[PDB]
């Protein structure tokens, strides 16, 4: 069992939410995060921008999902994010140990 | 040693602490969150709600716990947070490969 | 691949984020989250926190951990706690690069 976790640019959640349910994914959580990746966080080009450092908003989303689905719904939210420019985002794999969903005791592959 | 992920309504944030804490954990996180389940964020039931799709706010509890403790934690939260409705909340539960206490470095289980 | 995550005192964030990009990390998400500990948010209640994460190489993460550890620590209760998880795959969405490539 996989949690895909994925940040990506605020105005992109709606395209990527909407590939993702095509897949038939059952469940989703966003929440508001702020980040930088290999440019810092920069966005100005006056001198000596490249010593800077600063915090941008973005979205985390986080998808449950099984071994046998997550390689596409990787792919599914590269296609939906990739516009081909600086940010569009970095996308995180983990394992999951065990789920449950809590009204029904469901377990595991069930639960997601 | 697994961290313990649970996303409840959030009205239910007090009940889940208080059952939690009575059980004995000694560290909580907390964070505000959007996201749907099964049923895609449905709370309407007029003709051709069905087939929308959105987010509603909960909150996600974060508890890093041992490995003989973690099974009594998802099962508090689980009747804690249990009203027979849906929505009423999904547990992930991830391994933690280590943990540290900052203030004093103690490590490991020693560290949760 | 690890996700080294940590909860640290909010104004301590400047000196994490200088100490893993003086150390040489290139990207870090950070989010407001409230919490408590063993002390229960007295000096219960929750208590203001932000919570770092930071995507590393297992040939870095214990560099990570040290200089996060470090870097927030003040020697007062509060000082916060570091997770490691463990990551299975990543991407970097515009280029394609996976893993170790793409942290
Ligand atoms: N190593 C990392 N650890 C934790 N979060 C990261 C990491 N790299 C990126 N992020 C998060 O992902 C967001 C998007 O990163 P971004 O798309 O800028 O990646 P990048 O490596 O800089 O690639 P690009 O050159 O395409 O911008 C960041 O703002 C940050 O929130
Ligand atoms: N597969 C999933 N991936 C990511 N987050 C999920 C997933 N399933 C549920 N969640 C999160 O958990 C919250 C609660 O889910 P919910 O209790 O509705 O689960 P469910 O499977 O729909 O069960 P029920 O039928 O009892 O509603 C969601 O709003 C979302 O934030
Ligand atoms: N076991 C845990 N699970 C989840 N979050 C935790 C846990 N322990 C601590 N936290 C988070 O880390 C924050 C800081 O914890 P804190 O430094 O108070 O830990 P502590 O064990 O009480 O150590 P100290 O005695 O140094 O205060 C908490 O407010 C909470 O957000
Ligand atoms: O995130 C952006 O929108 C541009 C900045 C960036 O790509 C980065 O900080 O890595
Ligand atoms: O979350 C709710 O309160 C109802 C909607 C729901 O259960 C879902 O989207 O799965
Ligand atoms: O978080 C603080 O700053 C002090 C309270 C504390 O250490 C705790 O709740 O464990
Ligand atoms: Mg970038
Ligand atoms: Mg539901
Ligand atoms: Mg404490
Ligand atoms: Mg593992």
């Amino acid at each position: 069992m996989k949690l895909v976790m994925a940040i990506i640019k605020p105005f992109k959640l709606d395209e990527v939410r909407e590939a993702l349910t095509s897949l038939g994914i059952q469940g989703l959580t966003v929440s508001e995060v702020k980040g930088f990746g290999r440019q810092k966080g920069q966005t100005e080009i006056y001198r000596g921008a490249e010593y800077s450092v600063s915090f941008l908003p973005k979205v985390k989303v986080e998808v449950a999902v099984s071994d046998d689905q997550y390689e596409q719904v990787v792919e599914a939210i590269q296609k939906a994010a990739n516009t081909g420019r600086i940010g569009d985002g970095k996308i995180f794999v983990l394992d999951i140990a065990q789920a449950v969903r809590i009204r029904t005791g469901e377990t595991n592959t069930e639960a997601l």
